[PDB]
């Protein structure tokens, strides 16, 4: 669409531009035109404009907090319907409503009309058709007289406005009068659509009511005072007979001793209204219901801000001073009840002061809860204590813009923006201490490169496919890398042990399994060392039911099981793991990180200057480890860890597996360059090497395939394994032996 | 007259309140059967059929000590107790329920007949539940991949179709199927398709139940499927492992029984119903601790011939006998699954397939003739025969040929037998299935003698 710059007007027909009908509004005062839509389906994207008409007058300070509460319930009503069918943002649309407005005024003082037009927001008009009974709900259940007046007609198809400036009938002399500061005529026209870069869009007596004397009695009650016309009223005499009232008191609604004429009662919309005759300041005007609970519409209100919506598992998340909330032990609805008593009117606060009133206001909100939504869907942001930091752009969030963000965990602690520097001399000791860590060379480069993409991928509330082993040499200084990783990213990190590296994963009730619940990032230290017998192998098992997108697993006294997995599981030991059971899914979901930097003190310097078990040797230091557990360098490592998520997250970031400097793998792939699966028509060959061919099968003795493998591969150094793989691969029958098949590789080369 | 009471039976009248057999209460709110017990919905659905009532009766909704009084009485008013999900040609979706005999979806109250509760956890809108959608011929051209239509795969994709329109159908399936390849050769990726196409009902596991006491204990795995229309356990623990595990025969045989008896944890309600198909994905042999005749109406086999490679080591591939055909790897495969962009696709390929093999039913049979250790098992018994009537009256015929007369039976030594056996079979590799065959087929008419009743085919065949 684009937006329209034509707009159609009938005069009880033509279609003028801004300045044509700014120029023919100017030649003619009294011409009465009537804005509509030129064709229904072509540009159906309207504005959202709302019409309010109360009979009455009101002074400036009255009219000022009436249209104040008016824009607040109007905004969050139409915010809540949006989100909940149009599958809008609530806090976009409620900017959008509330950030630029224009409105009208009626130039008559006895009644107070005007209409409405909402800016920046844009809409189809079948959603303001479908808007229909939720306004009017709104309309019915509410006390502000503007809020009371909202005409929900008008949203038909095809309708008319009424043009600024235009007279309404030839007869009537009243118009309206723009305010300020739109002061144009495009400001006023529900059909000048004009998307631009802040604006949003979406798209899809009755005796019913109440016995009349409970009513009276209730109007009765608003008087304080007795009527001295009383017994009076009736049925009949209801919007006729004035209401005569002794000043023994000085009158509720105006506060003055007494005044020229008496009150009236009227009805409108399912409710009384309360007015005075004569000059209309004198006394204000007096509202009264006449259906629904008082209990409900406080729930509604609190319900339609989007502020207690409940998680896809079952759980209230709240949203209490700038933060979503929630627990399953002392459920904290009634804390929000109370706390939000100020965003609403002088009557609905009152209430949510008595403990039993915020039990019945929030069972309401409990039954008016149905359908979920979905918690921390979005993996490039970082939820911190005040708000939400965005990583991709590097621009943080606080206050209700992290709204936006179902961010159910935190850090922990605040973020800085002072601290948060960087060119500071902790930026260069932290540099310093990495390069000590991981020396730069071009020898380390590649494993360097994984070390960063590996210590990066914590910043990120995706599912990774791989699991990094950082294999080093003791004194390399691994726990100052696991003591800066966890100062900067906050209680997200876990420590846990190796619990689940020998036994089954899920089994039973494991604590580590339901905390690798958002966690984002898992670490393991001091290995059990397989090498020695006795020590289970690492569980081939676990390894592999990690690496799904989710965690099954319920802990003592609980039901649920499903779990989010996030984490990035990382294991640092200096002994190579061993697995007892190995696939071709294990080769190819294992990294490995290389550690080779020495930390030691002089005295044994030169004990480590010709050690070769690292490729460089240095000083140490004791006072590095505590200044790493003083959170010193946290906000220039997070600096760090940004840059690096930069540089590597490309639209697409992948953990690669490293299956290279793993020791035990290498036979595994040695054995596959060497030797694999047995190329029918190659008999004559075969023949000529030695090998026959047998029932369409080449088949050599299990005799001769050991001599042949004896020269190869060291049969001492993993009989064990070549005894597994050939029980693995086991036939058996054929001959007066067993049947092995392959090929050995070298020899299939060489003719 | 008591108002709160006519509420009560107006809702009541509408049938969205059921009572179930479990003790527990369904509720028609949202377009899903909400089958829930820890915060009862009957106040929420109270509250939704609130404007399908008088005015005079919709303004006393709003309290809450009356919304609990209506769901007093409607709880005082059930009484009596109704089945669960019975249809089995149906699918149902969060957003109604699809009929597979006719594949006509729709939702609302003509939904609410079928008292579905487990569901596929979204919602189906039709939007490329088609034939003349190009992502048909893109999973078909995977489909071919996986499986070639070459005349010769004819039997193999035939399994592959019925065991994978299995997963549809609601009843119980009494044949376990194996996915027999080298390495992940589409495996996994036929599971990833599968958990696309339906999920929620898919559950996947490995070895676990399989291999331990499936009863005896509070074993809360074989209780934790239910209803659940597919279950696949990859993985198989590799028999030939110097000391792995063996699968139970009888963990097959309850797996594949229309009922399952398993306790749950901390709970008295053993029964289950089975409404799964049992799929195996086995990268090795299949062995097994015993092998009987019932185990042979229970295993269907179905193997894979193309193995996913890429062009680094293309050639290396190319020269293994366990890939019939190769093809380069690829890595938008693994978007298209996490993105679950050949939903609607697989759903239509699935129930073409349904309608393709339901003529009416859609019936698994066991292929023993695949598994390797089950050929010898049935050839031992196929190679001779019990005697019989005719063999009975052969006397001295069948003597001169080095038989024995006894009792009216021929019968053979022990070890003319066993020397008969080794002649012909894998001495060594089955010789404790041989034996126990012998000893199970044992026929002993004294202490020293032992005779078998049994006379092999090629001297009834030679004359
Ligand atoms: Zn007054």
């Amino acid at each position: 669409i684009r937006g329209n710059d034509v707009i159609f007007v009938l005069k009880t027909v033509e279609a003028f531009k801004c300045d044509e009908l700014e120029r023919y509004i100017d030649n003619n005062p009294e011409c009465t035109l009537f804005e509509s839509l030129r064709d229904e389906e072509a540009y159906s994207i309207v504005r959202i404009f709302m019409d309010v008409d109360l009979d009455a007058c009101l002074d400036e300070i009255d009219y000022l907090t009436a249209i104040q509460d008016f824009i607040i319930e109007v905004s969050n009503c139409v915010a809540r319907f949006a989100f909940t069918e149009c599958g809008a943002i609530h806090e976009n649309v409620i900017k959008s409503m509330r950030s630029n407005f224009s409105l009208t005024k009626s130039t008559n003082r006895d009644k107070t009309s005007f209409h409405i037009i909402f800016l920046d927001t844009y809409t189809t008009m079948d959603t303001l058709i479908a808007m229909k009974r939720t306004l009017l709900e709104l309309s019915r259940s509410s006390e502000n007289p503007l809020t009371r007046s909202i005409d929900t007609a008008v949203y038909r198809r095809k309708t008319t406005l009424r043009v600024v400036g235009t007279r309404k009938n030839p007869n009537c002399d009243t118009i309206h009068v723009m305010q300020p500061p739109h002061d144009n005529i495009e400001d006023y026209l529900f059909t000048y659509v004009d998307m631009n870069n802040n604006s949003y869009y979406f798209s899809l007596w009755e005796p019913g009511f109440i016995s009349f004397e409970d009513a009276i009695k209730r109007v009765s009650k608003i008087f304080i005072n007795s009527i001295i016309n009383f017994n009076d009223l009736d049925e009949n005499n209801f919007t006729t007979v004035p209401l005569v009232i002794d000043y023994v008191t000085p009158c509720a609604l105006c506060k003055k001793r007494s005044h020229k004429h008496p009150h009236q009662l009227s009805l409108e919309n399912g409710a009384i209204r309360i007015y005075k005759t004569g000059n209309p300041h004198s006394c204000k005007v007096k509202i009264v219901p006449l259906d629904g609970n008082k209990l409900f519409n406080i729930a509604q209100r609190i319900l339609d801000t989007n502020s207690v919506l409940l998680t896809e598992r079952g759980d209230h998340i709240v949203w209490i001073n700038n933060s979503w909330k929630f627990n399953s032990e002392e459920p904290l609805i009634t804390k929000l009840i109370l706390s939000i008593r100020h965003q609403l009117p002088k009557e609905y606060s009152s209430e949510l002061l008595c403990p039993r009133k915020r039990k019945t206001v929030e069972a309401n909100i409990r039954d008016m809860l149905v359908d979920s939504v979905e918690t921390d869907t979005y993996p490039d942001k970082l939820p911190f204590k005040n708000g939400v930091l965005d990583l991709v752009d590097g621009m943080f969030y606080s206050g209700d813009d992290a709204k936006k963000y179902t961010c159910t965990v935190s850090t922990g602690f605040k973020f800085d923006d002072t601290k948060f520097v960087e060119d500071s001399p902790e930026m260069e000791e932290l540099m310093n201490i990495i390069n000590d860590i991981q020396p730069l060379t071009d020898e380390n480069k590649k494993n360097r490169e994984l070390y960063e993409k590996t210590l990066s991928s914590c910043l990120c509330g995706a599912t990774k496919g791989c699991l990094t082993f950082f294999f080093g040499e003791t004194a390399t200084g691994k726990s100052t890398t696991k003591r800066l990783l966890k100062s900067a990213i906050g209680d997200l990190f876990v420590e846990t042990g190796q619990t689940i590296l020998t036994d089954v994963l899920d089994k039973g009730p494991n604590p580590f399994i339901a905390n690798m619940h958002l966690k984002r990032s898992v670490f393991c230290s001091e290995l059990p060392d397989f090498a020695c017998s006795g020590s289970k192998k690492i569980r081939s098992d676990n390894i592999k039911k990690l690496t799904e997108p989710c965690v099954i697993g319920r802990p003592c006294f609980s039901n649920k099981i499903n779990n989010r997995n996030h984490a990035t599981i990382i294991i640092d030991t200096n002994y190579k793991p061993v697995f007892d059971r190995i696939d071709n899914a294990l080769m190819r979901r294992i990294a490995v990180v290389r550690f080779r930097t020495h930390f030691s003190q002089p005295s044994g310097r030169e004990a480590a200057e010709n050690n070769d078990a690292y490729d460089k040797v240095k000083l140490l230091d004791e006072g590095l480890d505590g200044k790493i557990q003083n959170n010193r360098y946290r906000f220039a490592f997070l600096y760090l860890l940004v840059k690096w998520y930069k540089k590597y997250h490309i639209p697409i970031m992948k953990l690669y597996p490293t299956p290279e400097e793993i020791p035990d793998f290498a036979f595994y792939l040695k054995i596959g360059t060497l030797l694999v699966s047995s190329h029918i028509p190659l008999m004559t060959d075969l023949s000529k090497k030695g090998y026959i061919l047998y029932d369409n099968v080449v088949t050599l003795p299990l005799t001769t395939f050991q001599q042949k493998i004896s020269k190869y591969f060291n049969s001492r150094l993993f009989g064990h394994d070549i005894e597994s793989f050939i029980n693995r691969h086991k036939k058996f029958a054929n001959v007066s032996d067993e049947y092995l098949q392959y090929i050995f590789i070298e020899d299939i080369s060489s003719p």
